[PDB]
């Protein structure tokens, strides 16, 4: 029975109507694990995020209606947690555990608009003791990782090159780009610039590659980001 992992920047959940439509969308997608970014919930308001079928919901949130991340696990998934690491500022959350007795390490990250790849590299640094051979890093990196991740096809800046080098040192690869080397799909559109970019990513341990059956982008009506879904064997 295959595990599916979904990542979606939801662009805010402080409204009830949004929360109801996220719930219907998640229940239609039926993911085993769902990573959400920019819930915009404060540390006070986390119990507003509830969805039938996904009772286990881990969340990292700051004090303001900014950022905010969450990892939802399906009630149908036999999940045993071992470690949950929450960003005090609500920009990332790591959940470690086992499903069907396989260990999985999931880092859900929401990088800020400014200095995104530096922030990510620092997070990898802060969390290096918990990175392993079954690590998935997904979320809104707010940065392309390679030239084909932007409609402009411009080269990635120096900060991004260092992040990629840090990823390589940790034996981490862009799973989406590995499965789709020539892909020209995008997850975000910036109207000021008429620019399209893939700033949402699924990065993982190289040892997980053989378990990565399919990965695809899912456009939607809920948010200004498209989702990414990964199917594990
Ligand atoms: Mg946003």
């Amino acid at each position: 029975s295959h595990i599916t992992i979904l990542t979606l920047n939801i662009n805010g959940l402080n409204s009830a109507i949004k929360r109801h439509r996220l719930a219907s969308w998640i229940k239609s997608q039926d993911p085993s694990v769902c990573c959400i970014q920019e819930t915009h919930l404060t540390c006070r308001d986390t119990h507003r995020l509830k969805i039938k079928g996904w009772r286990k919901i881990y969340q990292a949130n700051g004090k303001q209606k900014k950022a905010g991340v969450a990892i939802l696990v399906s009630d149908k998934t036999d999940f045993k947690p071992t470690k949950i690491k929450r960003d005090k500022e609500g920009h990332y959350i790591m959940v470690k555990g086992s499903i069907q007795q396989e260990e999985l390490t999931i880092l859900n990250i929401y990088a800020p608009n400014t200095g995104a790849p530096r922030f990510i590299k620092q997070v990898l640094s802060d969390l290096q003791r918990d990175l392993d051979s079954h690590t998935l890093i997904m979320g809104d990196f707010n940065t392309p990782l390679s030239t084909l991740d932007r409609s402009t096809r411009q080269k990635v800046n120096k900060d991004t090159q260092e992040l990629n080098s840090a990823l390589h040192q940790a034996d981490l690869i862009d799973i989406y780009r590995t499965l789709h080397p020539k892909s020209t799909e995008y997850t975000f559109f910036s109207a000021p610039h008429h620019t399209y970019s893939k700033i949402d990513h699924i990065v993982g341990s190289k040892a997980l590659l053989s378990k990565c059956k399919r990965t695809e982008i899912i456009t939607n009506y809920l948010s200004d980001h498209s989702a990414i879904k990964l199917e594990l064997r």
